[PDB]
């Protein structure tokens, strides 16, 4: 529960998806708490809560609220309790996501309308509804951050749905960071690489063609949020930064990597 | 209606989305029959039949088809139609797409649930459905072509969550393009610089688009209906042959604009 720095000190916002410890949301709440942010997480209801509550007394957080990114009346709750907590937000972090396993392991042209639907609205979509509850909150700027995947730009296998999801949220980062911007908040994602059967090869392949020669960490992920959150970023909008030991520069295997 | 190289002879194909003779849909239209192809025509339902007879007429169209894209049911219908008549298919063109036009005058930002989910299903899944449904008569390999626009790419005025369903659009050609290719089918999109289809659409912002890239373009003019469908001829015909999960900009060079014309 070690706090290391003092980069985020005075920032107060919300984190959107830790529900264990080995995810991209907890690497982000880690790094965050770390510098001193004050940070309010959520859990999906109260059948949900008894899961986060370890993790949020590791961080040191005191404050935990129900969300459910497919229910508008669940978000704006959750923003009503944060208004009353603090009465101003500097950040949001986003990291949920959902597509149906099945189709996943399928092929993309065989995607049904309920499944791209769904997945749509929880991957794409949350996150705008998010950042229109947000706004009347941050009044003196601040900083919203979602997370992508190399998937949104190239085909990757069996990654689908989920990728014509995050090519559409990458998409709405560029729009929202115009509306947002008169407020000085900036809108930003991070493409992160895979973090240690289908999900072996993947994270394999990785380690073996990235230029840094091994797999993307918490602690990568939660550097480049530390950038985007904190004053250090109040210059980039817009963008989706890449935190993937460079695998997004390769547009073949290795020629001396093994093909597996 | 004369007919002036033999480009597509022999290829049969649908185009879906022809309802006026101002549309990008009816510029390639006009371009594949004038290089031999044989089209069949869709049209929305029963009430627009009267409005794709001309139309059809003078392409020298034969087969015009119901085709509502949200419905399933239609949509398997025209495709039950098409493998009747032909047994096989050489290309799909879709030039559909919606949005609620008075979320498009204010803020992105402000986009519903409904309009998202609506806007979504017509100018994105529906080429992926359409998609599925042609695989099977095109065993022989052939060419499947959609519409997008900068707006995908780049923050453009009045456009809004159709940016996001472009964006969402393009990067499903790339997945389409895999699962098809073993087949020989190509997948691919033209992003087409806006052109006047309306003598005053009373809108101020297309006004505004349509004039900025017409003085801001680097040839200096808008796109023409020609222009996008010498574009197609290229992705349908055999000169296409190799290329698949293109995004090709038809928009006479705007998409190079840093900033403006000097
Ligand atoms: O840019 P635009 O509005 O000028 O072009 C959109 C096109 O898609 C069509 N379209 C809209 N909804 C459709 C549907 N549900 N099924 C088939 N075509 C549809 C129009 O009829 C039109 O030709």
């Amino acid at each position: 529960s070690m706090r290391t720095g003092m980069l985020m000190e005075g920032k107060k916002g919300v984190i959107i998806g830790v529900a264990n410890d080995k995810s991209l949301a907890w690497g982000i709440a880690k790094a965050v708490c770390a510098q001193g942010a004050e940070v309010a997480l959520t859990y999906l209801s109260e059948t949900f809560k008894k899961r986060v509550d370890p993790l949020a007394e590791s961080l040191g957080v005191k404050l935990t609220v129900p969300c459910d990114v497919s229910d508008a009346e669940s978000v704006d709750n959750m923003f009503k309790v944060l208004a009353e907590e603090w009465g101003s937000l500097d950040f949001v972090v986003h990291a949920v996501a959902f597509s149906d396993k099945n189709e996943l392991k399928g092929r993309y042209v065989d995607t049904s309308l309920g499944n791209f639907l769904t997945s749509m609205h929880i991957s794409c979509y949350s996150f705008t509804y998010i950042a229109s509850k947000a706004e009347p909150l941050m009044t003196n700027g601040g900083s919203i951050l979602t997370l992508s995947y190399y998937g949104a730009e190239k085909v990757v296998p069996h990654y689908n749905v989920m990728g014509v999801c995050k090519a559409a949220l990458e998409a709405s980062v560029k729009y929202l960071a115009v509306d947002l911007g008169k407020q000085q908040i900036r809108v930003n994602a991070i493409s992160a690489g895979p973090v240690r059967s289908d999900f072996h090869y993947i994270l394999t392949w990785n380690k073996y063609n990235s230029p840094l020669r091994r797999n993307t960490t918490l602690d990568d992920v939660g550097g480049a949020a530390l950038y985007l959150l904190s004053d250090l970023g109040r210059g980039t909008t817009g963008e989706t930064v890449h935190v993937d030991c460079g695998y997004h520069v390769v547009g073949m295997k290795s020629v001396d990597a093994p093909d597996i």
